[PDB]
């Protein structure tokens, strides 16, 4: 099984499996079932703002989304993620459509990982930004139905040619370097990723979601993970 | 006015304004008067580093203080920094000695603060990074008895040629350029301080410690502000 | 006087002073007559970017000026910036309007500089990235007509409420703080600065122009510069 | 295939294959004679700094070595990087030992490259920092010889328990991610490398150097490269 810590923008109220009934964006410990959630205003055709961040001092997982001229939603949980992943772990986005169905667009990604260590001056870090993607982007590894290069975007689920999203799509792009998140001599372990996406549906209910992740470094989109699932977990324990 | 938040590495006890009996790092937020303490196992005469850091989202000041292969000392005191700052700041490093005294000198120091506001992609960002610091750093406002280029340190106060600390002596380094911490419109406000200092006494008895700060931009050195006052506040309330 | 070193966005053809017949991009050491000028095809009401960098090693001082979807026009000059001009600076943009006029908006900025001096992990660095203007930039000396907020942008030059660019107009926005452009003792000294642009004018031609500039910290807008002089140069020689 | 540019820092003089006869650093695109080269005074046993830039508007790749308070070895070779690599490339650290040996360390290593492309503000970037290596260095691909973790540095080429260099030996460490390091529609391309490096050898007779070069993703190490070949050409020509 992977583990999996995921930040997730879920679009669709699947009640049966714990969803608040509403939009919302929650914090993933192992678990499609996020152990804290925040009323998400999710804007139909509008590109949005993630911005994900955690440190080692304080270990808490924060994110907030918004949307220009609209107020934001905001999620905090207290974790130790030293307890939680391995030292090297891969980070991603991930995405899904089931019955019903959106574009799960990326449209620019970023991310900044950095160990400050006991003896100063000695800090390790990492820091890659994507403003653009394109046709053969070789540093991302590409999962189920993501694709790049449409226009400059990612598309992360299948969309066809006049536009229209598929249901029962799934895909997922990782970074293509493992990334030291936690190492035991760091004073310091900080992450911070953002990302701009554009979700629209055609259909009276958008669905999946689209999520933030980080995983051991083989992980792959478990068997039956379109839908709810996210393209991140096996079951909905 | 002044208005100062400020992160205090405190090497001598005064228990009658509150210090614990112990030399400790603390979070000021407008009083000497800290409000969370933590105990500091100052090393007389060794290199240490202090890492601050502050974002809106959690609105959690904290900040650890190391030494190479040593425990660190760490404290973190919720505040919302938007009621306590103006807009526009300066930011600076202070110190401060009285009967009992020590060498206040800092080898290097960063700042880095960004607003990311409401628009996608609009930030606005300042980075200033001094490894080395010269007789005449035009970019940084000294006050007291704060001197540049003494092996390429700053001593934020007096020393003697033969390297011995003067008692009541006072000094602040502050940043030229004002300083953005907060904007009504940002996403997310973040700040990251990092310096290393060497704190040297001649007997075992150091006083009175250096301190990390954030004040209105024409904050100067209250007066009779030499020893506990740490050349921050006016009075001990 | 001053020392200016400057990268001019010259659209308004003053050949009586040496200007190419043609709206241009030019090196400006000291002088109104560029030391080197290449052809620029300026679009009018277009947003464009200007990109300018320098290194010590090479020596070479180079622009580029695009447009999305355009050819761009690059300019490089060698010169040792360490001969011209003195070691502490201030940098800023500067435009200006006569006879013609032409709104002489900057819509972002960013400057990096670095020192890396010879015991290597002793680097100084500077760096500011403006993506919105307010309406109180304490961070900016804006000299005669600048003026910042309008829609979160810098106005360099006088523009009516209802929009329209004024004529014998001259503004400049120098950064706060000074800047260490060279030392001594550094092993690499580099900077580079980009702006996005956006100049329209109603009227026929287009004047006068838009220039990056790095002067001595105390410079001012010198007498009789609106027009051909760019707000730079007191005299035309 | 493959296809290498590099920036050697070769200690040991094969006269035969056109070296000078003196230790020295040159620019090799793709052949072991260097197109260009510079009198390096090597300083045994002590740690130096090395510096690689290029940016696509000058098309200059310039490196600067140098040694705390000691004069510096500089070496640029006018090259348009577009026209001799793949787009997509990996970065890398290579060196060698053959009859005669040294250590190859290597104590901290950085690189970033970015991609202005022709649209306001859509940057690519990337940017590592490693100023410390584990024993489990993930996102480093090790070839031949490298190990890390032995004093938190990486060892390119084999060295006893007790410190001793060997013979005939040769190792890579290459960045995980593959790297784009230019792209037809960026406005300016550019890169900058530093490493800091510590060779010693026993005798006064080092060989055979160290190298920063940068190839096609899937480059190895050629067969009988060890010695003069600097584990990067399979032949002399
Ligand atoms: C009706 O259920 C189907 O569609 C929804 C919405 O797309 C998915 O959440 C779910 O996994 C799938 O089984
Ligand atoms: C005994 O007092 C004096 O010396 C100590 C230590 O220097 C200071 O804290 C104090 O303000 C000053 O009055
Ligand atoms: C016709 O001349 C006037 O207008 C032009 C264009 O605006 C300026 O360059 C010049 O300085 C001013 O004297
Ligand atoms: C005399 O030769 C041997 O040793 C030198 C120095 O190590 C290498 O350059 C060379 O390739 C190898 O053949
Ligand atoms: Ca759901
Ligand atoms: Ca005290
Ligand atoms: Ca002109
Ligand atoms: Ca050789
Ligand atoms: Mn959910
Ligand atoms: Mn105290
Ligand atoms: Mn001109
Ligand atoms: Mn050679």
């Amino acid at each position: 099984a992977d583990t999996i810590v995921a930040v997730e923008l879920d679009t669709y109220p699947n009640t049966d499996i714990g969803d608040p009934s509403y939009p919302h964006i929650g914090i993933d410990i192992k678990s499609v079932r996020s152990k804290k959630t925040a009323k998400w205003n999710m804007q139909n055709g509008k590109v949005g703002t993630a911005h994900i961040i955690y440190n080692s001092v304080d270990k808490r997982l924060s994110a907030v989304v918004s949307y220009p001229n609209a107020d934001s939603a905001t999620v905090s949980y207290d974790v130790d993620l030293d307890n939680v992943l391995p030292e090297w772990v891969r980070v991603g986005l991930s995405a899904s459509t089931g019955l019903y169905k959106e574009t799960n667009t990326i449209l620019s990604w970023s991310f900044t990982s950095k160990l400050k260590s006991n003896s100063t001056h000695e800090t390790n870090a990492l820091h890659f930004m994507f403003n653009q993607f394109s046709k053969d982007q070789k540093d991302l590894i590409l999962q189920g139905d993501a694709t790049t290069g449409t226009d400059g975007n990612l598309e992360l689920t299948r969309v066809s040619s006049n536009g229209s999203p598929q249901g029962s799509s799934v895909g997922r792009a990782l970074f293509y370097a493992p990334v030291h998140i936690w190492e035991s001599s760091a004073v310091v372990a900080s992450f911070e990723a953002t990302f701009t996406f554009l979700i629209k549906s055609p259909d009276s209910h958008p669905a999946d979601g689209i999520a933030f992740f980080i995983s051991n470094i083989d992980s792959s989109i478990p068997s039956g993970s379109t839908g709810r699932l996210l393209g991140l977990f096996p079951d909905a324990n």
